[PDB]
């Protein structure tokens, strides 16, 4: 039966020393690390995830600066708001929760965040530096996945990884991180013409499509490592981007949904905020 | 027989347009566009390609500022030279010819070049922006390849492109550019297993390994589009990274070596320098 890649347990374990580090920094400097979170508009899921990230901050002795902007916020207004936070020495990391209202140029706003405070890893600069092996905060969800794979001793070098999805904050960074770990990487998307065929070749499959159980269980290679980065609420248990019912007979290891990639998205953001604060204050 | 993707003809065609644009610019402003070329050490191929790039500048009515630094140059010394060029308003583009002597942090020096003068497309920032669909000068060789494919009406969207090699200035940007053009993209490298099988699945193959004829002709899918980005001087005619002997029987279209990717590497650099000059002097 497949090894459950327990993101919930890993997140809990990691938070233990993050709390020690933060309490050390606060005792040393007399200053509390701050993650500024920006929630723009009325997306309920975005609201929920921002609160979860704030809670996680407080669990390790940090706090959040809660920035909430209306649905009709313009690109110019959000940029100004990010420039305030960039020049705020009391703020050590900046999160802009995706997806912002459609009228806003999200890419422009991501890129306005200073590299030093890009603790969610959304800037083009952060991405390019990561892709080229230079030190950078990685996009939270894919960096969290690499941590899951590494802590669970999952072999990556020489494996064929297939990433289904190519979004700026998930699929693309995921692909580059796996490449950096010496996987052969295939990147698929909505214009891939033979998706089932390619998924069946995957030693490591990452579902990053944001569509409930799009990736069929029948496409999964026997002994594959299965990573499901999706989450879709449903009556009595949500589902991810991959059909996981009966995956225990197929995968060598898999991320459950919930309790897999999700907690480690949050933990990665928090860890990288701790890192930023240490650099800023220490 | 296969379509010859004639990079030499395309380069000449592009240069005719660049010439009239440069002459118009000089007529309007009285100033000549300048590419600063930085050659560090005594590598023969590097000297040759920098000479060819300077020749191309003058063919289209521009000139080059030839910077030649010794073998023992330090990272700090090279950074200082690049910062002088960044601050010089008469210099519109900066080329650092790779590979610099190994004691130099080449990545750090690439990244010191201002985005506005990154006409060879070597910055992390430029790579990141291109990968995310934002405006930036593209790495010369892979951008030249995209142009070859486009201007020969080669179908890319929905095709499986396999890039063999993942270098910072070739393989990685090549893959991100093909992905932006809606190809399914597989990135291979020295740790890749079952390489012959992965190449056989490819609708578009890009050889970027810097090893003479590594990619074997029987690995190529019948009807594939074959792009060879290698060059290795040999008595009686140089060869690339792909066995191209009898390629006309196998490929639907192929870049010859020499006279394919090479000329378009040079012309892409010059075109992007003209663009930089047009912006700066307008
Ligand atoms: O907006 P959003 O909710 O789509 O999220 P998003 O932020 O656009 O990310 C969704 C990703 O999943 C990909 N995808 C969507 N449907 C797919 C399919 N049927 N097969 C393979 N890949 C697919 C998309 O391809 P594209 O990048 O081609 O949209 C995209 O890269
Ligand atoms: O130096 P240089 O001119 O070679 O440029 P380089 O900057 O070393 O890039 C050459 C690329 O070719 C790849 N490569 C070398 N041998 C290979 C092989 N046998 N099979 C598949 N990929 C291979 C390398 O893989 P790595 O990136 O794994 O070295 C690298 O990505
Ligand atoms: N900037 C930015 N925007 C984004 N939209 C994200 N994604 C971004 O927050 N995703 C996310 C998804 C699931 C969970 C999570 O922990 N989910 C729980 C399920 C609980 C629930 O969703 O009610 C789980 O999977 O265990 C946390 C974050 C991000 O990481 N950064
Ligand atoms: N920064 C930087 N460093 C680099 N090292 C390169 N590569 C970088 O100049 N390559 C290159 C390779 C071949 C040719 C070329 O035109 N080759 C001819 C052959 C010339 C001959 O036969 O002597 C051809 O393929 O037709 C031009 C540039 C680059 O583009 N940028
Ligand atoms: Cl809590």
């Amino acid at each position: 039966m497949a090894l459950v890649l327990d993101g919930r347990a890993l997140a809990k374990q990691i938070e233990e020393n993050l709390l020690v580090r933060v309490e050390a920094l606060k005792a040393k400097t007399g200053r509390t690390p701050i993650l500024a979170t920006i929630l723009v508009g009325d997306d309920g899921a975005s609201a929920t995830y921002v609160r979860m990230k704030g809670n996680a901050c407080r669990r390790v002795g940090m706090d959040s600066l809660k920035i909430e902007l209306p649905q009709e916020t313009t690109t110019e207004q959000l940029l100004a708001e990010i420039e305030k936070l960039n020049a705020n020495p009391d703020v050590h990391g900046i999160l802009l929760q995706h997806p912002v209202p459609a009228q806003i140029d999200e890419r422009a706003c991501f890129d306005a965040i200073s590299l030093a405070k890009d603790v969610d890893g959304v800037t083009c600069l952060g991405f390019g530096r990561m892709a080229m092996g230079e030190a950078a905060y990685g996009s939270a969800t894919p960096a969290g996945i690499m941590t899951i794979l590494k802590e669970n001793n999952i072999e990556i070098a020489g494996k064929h990884a297939v990433v289904v999805g190519r979004s700026a904050i998930l699929g693309k960074p995921m692909a580059m991180m796996l490449l950096q770990a010496n996987a052969t990487v295939t990147i698929c998307h909505s214009r891939t013409q033979n998706l089932p065929e390619l998924v069946k070749q995957a030693d490591i499959i990452v579902g990053a499509v944001g569509k409930a159980e799009l990736i069929q269980k029948d496409w999964i290679k026997q002994g594959a490592v299965v990573v499901d980065a999706g989450f879709h609420p449903r009556d009595g248990g949500g589902v991810g981007d991959i059909q996981l019912q009966g995956i225990e007979e197929i995968a060598s290891a898999y991320t459950p949904v919930p309790g897999g990639v999700g907690p480690m998205t949050i933990t990665t953001l928090i860890r990288q905020t701790v890192e930023a604060a240490e650099k800023a204050l220490g």
